[PDB]
């Protein structure tokens, strides 16, 4: 019942917070481009599109987090 | 009836969600940088920096304050 | 009896995780200014930079894993 629903939310909640490392690790990788040429068009379009799926996948995850703690919010009510 | 551990208000999911909006404030930035270097605003960029890192770190306090009231309650059987 | 153990015991790697997410976010805004002052010796700091998003990604990682090893307990417990 409910502790079910708690465990299946942090599966949701651990694949959110996987998914953003891979977008930190994109970040890293875009500032550390930039700096070297400080001190091509194709490798930034799929910078792009990396992160655009990251994205969407991460605000996947963060609408059915939404959708499952309400559930167990629900859940928790009455019983 | 239940534990409170079960009750607690989420503030771990807002605080992914805070995380995420930092992201996306960071991929802005480095797209802004990317278009000059190959070739106000950035106040804005640097106020909502800002607002969110002490958003987080509010979240992350109060969700270490539960955590800490969660592994007392477990101790109190 | 052991699963709400190991929900609490899991919610503390994850939100370990989400802390050292959080050093790491601030190490690239750290980088995105050094950058965006440029545009609108360092090369030790910088190295120094580096050191910092390695060990902090290598922290992220092993409080990543070990929260999805309490994820398979807690989900075998349920079953």
């Amino acid at each position: 019942q409910l502790l079910s629903g708690i465990v299946q939310q942090r599966n949701n909640m651990l694949r959110a917070i996987e998914a953003q490392q891979h977008l930190l690790q994109l970040t890293v990788w875009g500032i550390k481009q930039l700096q070297a040429r400080i001190l091509g068009h194709t490798t930034w379009m799929e910078w792009d599109r990396e992160i655009n799926n990251y994205t969407s996948l991460i605000h996947s995850l963060i609408e059915e987090s939404q959708n499952q703690q309400e559930k167990n919010e629900q859940e928790l009510l009455g019983g």
